[PDB]
């Protein structure tokens, strides 16, 4: 079996050509800057991903394309398992977008270029919020007006979850022992960023909310806030909801409080003496040890800690910094092991450390792959 | 010996106390309640109605030496957190900042109005609740949004109910007789309003609450900590106006608004009964609590001793109990006997085996107050 999978977000396209069953990569990239002149929307990336794999020899015609698999971040309460796409489905994705949107919107015009460019396949959506479907409810219910909350379906739904998942089940698979044996924290720390607590392989907390603006510190979203300085946006410097909100996903986290673009400018203006970069990364680290300790205390036991996603995989301080000063958690990293260069599933803690600390690459096109399979 | 009367004014009570603040003696204490109608219409109504229980209990203040009236101000900005003699400016900017403290700022205004009154050749001195927490590190207080919108609107943690995480983690050291400088601790302050903090050496390094009273832990009637996408969705798909979410937040929600329960002991006495609502708002209580006793222990790095405070922290076994157990791994064993034991005095309950030293600190709040008169 052979899957298309794309993941088509705001500013850029991700594509990959998949065989599940054996994992193996036909071809994979990334439209890059969408509204370039060259790629000013979502249907000419697509178009674009198709030239690239044309000019690498790979012609989809000759593959035995299965399905098209997309992320989408949100589906509500009707949708959460692997679904094919219809009408339908797209409507609701379409009624969700204003709770994921950064991701709901991008995602429903890379289905919509797709399913024009392939109208005989069935495409199928994969939702960032099944593996947290079955949260328990002391971690899924917030602390509001009951009737209220039911009236409106709310509840903290979580994303990330097939990153969650993936590295939950990876990280078992790299210690050889069982999945259901293990409780873990993993850390998706990404342009988006959010922590998951795994017990026995099934979720039990995770640190976005209803929508994705909960939780961590990220690349322009806020994460966790006090209600009361929304209030007083609105109330007293006279900002409107919608404007609140734009601020809160989009001139908020790293860039909004330490001006960068991306976690590998924001290192280069602290080396660079950057004071207001450096505050901003000492918040996100704050914010993240907050969260390690919270979900430790979650699961009683922890056996392992994982990092994940583009800074997770990456950032050696930011490993080490959001766990420094932890013996009496357990926790010992191994600074040669954590600064060691390499993109492989690894160990970053000591021998003696009681908790295992490791890095796990996520593979977010091979999990929408292998959720295409059989639906 | 000097004696100063305390006016701890909220929504719908007023707490009052004699107190003699060298001694600790309390000459007279009581609560006025269900402010807002009847014979109580309003605040003014509810220190008279103080005064005239003063006088029934056979106190009269023109007898004492008294020194100074002292008065619980939850936020006073940037400008007013040190102990403070009350004048026309501290008012004012108490009143400019009501809206950030709703349930409490505007009645404590209204107590000092009436006390003024009632009082007018004595200093009437506020004592703030963010007081405490005025040198929290930056990377603790500071909010991950935009730097020049935050700085402008001067926007950053502020911190509540620092009386009392001050109170008990100096008493934690002296009931344990070790240097306050040595200890890192955790506090709890579980009531109507619930918070925690980290102190690190006597100094705070967290704080649950936020720029107001509403972030952090689940409370009475308060949500604590929420995505703020669910403000976004109950403005723009359920149609509630801003107030109201804010209303709803502080007023409809918490124990009450998911648990049907007025307060602890009701909440409690429902799952007695099997209220299966009551126990989940309690397990929701209790999550929410550990995650924030976790990430405390996260911060601090070390933790040497964790007290529990206020009428849930001091009265309630099992949140204790709820709260930390499982947690052997982290250095926590709770003994049950000595948690279930009946006492009012600050204690140990923690195994000997603990390596975290847990506590009950009880905190006298208008103690507390009468306290942070003197040398003002
Ligand atoms: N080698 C690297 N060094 C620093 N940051 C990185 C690196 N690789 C990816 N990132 C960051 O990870 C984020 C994107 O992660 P993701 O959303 O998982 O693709 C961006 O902020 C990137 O700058
Ligand atoms: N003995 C008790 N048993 C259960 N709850 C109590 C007890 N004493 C006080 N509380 C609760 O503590 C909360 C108020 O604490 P505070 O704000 O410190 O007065 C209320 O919910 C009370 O019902």
């Amino acid at each position: 079996v052979t899957v298309l999978v794309v993941n088509s977000g705001s500013s850029s396209l991700k594509y990959a050509v998949v065989r599940p069953a054996s994992g193996e990569f036909l071809a994979d990239g990334i439209i890059e800057e969408i509204g370039s002149g060259a790629v000013p929307d979502h249907d000419a990336a697509l178009r674009a991903a198709f030239d690239e794999l044309a000019a690498a020899g790979l012609h989809l015609e000759d593959l035995d394309l299965k399905a098209v698999g997309h992320r989408m971040v949100h589906g509500g309460k009707t949708f959460y398992k692997p679904s094919v796409v219809d009408d339908e489905l797209i409507a609701k994705a379409r009624e969700l977008s204003p709770l994921a949107p950064l991701h709901n919107p991008p995602a429903i015009k890379g289905i919509e270029v797709a399913r024009k460019l392939l109208p005989d396949l069935p495409h199928i959506a994969v939702f960032d919020t099944a593996f947290f479907h079955d949260l328990p409810a002391p971690a899924s219910t917030y602390a509001i007006d009951r009737e209220l909350a039911e009236t409106w379906h709310i509840k903290r739904y979580g994303f990330h979850g097939t990153s969650h998942e993936y590295v939950s089940q990876q990280a078992a698979i790299f210690l050889d022992r069982p999945l259901e044996s293990l409780n873990q924290i993993v850390l998706h720390l990404g342009n988006g960023a959010s922590a998951s607590a795994v017990a026995g392989g099934k979720a039990v907390d995770t640190s976005m909310g209803l929508t994705p603006m909960e939780g961590l510190v990220m690349g322009t979203r806020s994460g966790d806030i006090d209600p009361g300085v929304i209030m007083y946006l609105w109330r007293t410097a006279g900002m409107s909801v919608d404007d609140i909100e734009s601020m809160l996903n989009r001139r908020s986290g790293v860039l909004g409080l330490g001006g960068a673009s991306d976690f590998r400018k924001l290192r280069e203006l602290i080396e660079s003496g950057d004071e207001h970069a450096k505050l901003a990364y000492d918040v996100y680290i704050h914010r993240l040890r907050k969260y390690i300790g919270a979900y430790m205390a979650v699961l009683g036991r922890t056996d392992v800690i994982s990092f994940t996603a583009g800074v997770g995989e990456n950032v050696p301080p930011v490993r080490r910094d959001a766990l420094a000063g932890l013996g009496g958690l357990g926790i010992e990293i191994d600074d040669a092991l954590n600064s060691a260069k390499s993109d492989e599933p690894r160990l970053i803690s000591t021998p003696d450390s009681r908790v295992t600390v490791l890095v796990v690459p996520t593979n977010e096109e091979l999990a929408i792959a292998r959720a295409c399979v059989g639906v």
